[PDB]
DNA sequence: CACAATGATCATTGTG
DNA sequence: CACAATGATCATTGTG
């Protein structure tokens, strides 16, 4: 009954999230640099007609917002299958060479993993749904992702823009990775026994037993919970002694 | 008076050459060689009658001769201004990947130019005429070299083979130099005061004076018609100083 | 004519 | 759609 002890804590019965904790984010630009407004390029009405319950949803949740500003960059449909299905995907190169660089300190999973002993056993491996989208981003920095948007008639102005950290800027991995670090810094004091590996969005909780292993993802899903996070009940891998992590399969103790 | 007193020292006035102090060459093959036999490539009446005289000029030379071999590269017609004047050019490519490596001890023209004194400011320079066809070739290693020749009608066998040193072979330069360093040594010794800089068939001789220089080009002239090799009267720069040599213009000491 | 060497274009895969 | 990165082909220069 894991879905019903943390109701707060799945992203199925929990609502969209937002880290309480954190400050908006400011992101920094280099030096020279200055406002760029990419033209849309045009879209066609299966595209855009694929793309808007998205957009209605998001501008629903906040997550975006109308706007006026001297940025702007494409908004590209792209699909799955074979033809169906369409989601948007915004192309922020333009933007990220634009802003300032920061130390990459996401490890890589290779050396993320060396730091498993072969004496916890026992795995709970969650998945945060939309992470990025759970940190605000300061009103100052809003503006730099905007990108317009056409309704077939009756369409909003045109730009629109996030209020949370979006896809596809280049930092986004290492500011999420390192936000949620501080978020949980508390909680890796509470649970000196417990080994929780941090991937950006993807955890890993290792236990010596099968018990301490339901303790502790108990303990990690509330306090995650809490913090205004959400886990994919879906895809949850909770207290088993097989599992997979960031493409390996954790099995006996190894990989 | 040069090509006057040293008649058999010029190509011009002493007929085709001959390294009569230098014994016929043997070329060894690697461990693992076996002969090779190209086809020749069909060759326009036009090619081959530009290229008939060069062939009966060299076997009446005896350069070249009847043969029949397992061994049998491509002839090719080669022009020079755009269209009018052939001469053979045979592709010995897959010959020369089948003879044993040497060592190459042919300078490069910047290293053979650095052991030219301030103090020798007199120049002669000399080029030979077909250098490598003034030494003679072993009858063992003759095969080796064999092309077919066909003549319109009335031609000679098939193929045809070099009783000297043949152009292609990628040994040539270097048996050349080696062959004519050790013709010069005793020279080099009858003239300690003289530079001498040889580079396969360019020869250059340095004095610090006109007339050391006049007395040098007249020994080394000499020396050179005995031994059997040809000097070219046309190009030869006798007793200057300034001269063009390997590339380099050299004057007042420099380059 | 055949070919080793460079240089130039194209084509393709992964992506924002 | 735009593009940085690789990989693949072609084209070209020098030559035997």
């Amino acid at each position: 009954t894991w879905l019903s002890d943390f109701p707060q804590a799945w992203a199925e019965t929990g609502g969209m999230g937002l880290a309480v904790r954190q400050a908006p984010l400011i992101i920094p630009l280099k030096a020279t640099s200055t406002p760029v407004s990419i033209k849309q390029y045009p879209m066609s009405q299966e595209a855009r007609l694929g793309i808007k319950p998205h957009i209605q949803r998001l501008l629903d949740q906040g997550i975006l917002v109308p706007c006026q500003s001297p940025w702007n960059t494409p908004l590209l449909p792209v699909k799955k299958p074979g033809t169906n299905d369409y989601r948007p995907v915004q192309d922020l190169r333009e933007v990220n060479k634009r802003v300032e660089d920061i130390h990459p300190t996401v490890p890589n999973p290779y050396n993320l993993l060396s730091g498993l002993p072969p004496s916890h056993q026992w795995y709970t491996v969650l998945d945060l749904k939309d992470a990025f989208f759970c940190l605000r981003l300061h009103p100052t920095s809003q503006p730099l992702f905007a990108f317009e948007w056409r309704d077939p008639e009756m369409g909003i102005s045109g730009q629109l823009t996030w209020t949370r950290l979006p896809q596809g800027f280049k930092n986004s991995p290492t500011l999420f990775d390192e936000a949620l670090h501080r978020d949980l810094a508390d909680f890796r004091i509470q649970h000196p026994d417990l080994i929780l590996l941090q991937y950006v969005d993807d955890l890993l909780l290792a236990a010596t037993s099968e018990l301490d292993c339901q303790q502790g993802t108990r303990a990690l899903l509330q306090t995650l919970g809490n913090l205004g996070y959400r886990a994919s009940a879906k895809k949850a891998q909770i207290c088993q002694k097989q599992v997979k992590y960031l493409g390996y399969l954790l099995k006996e103790g190894q990989r």
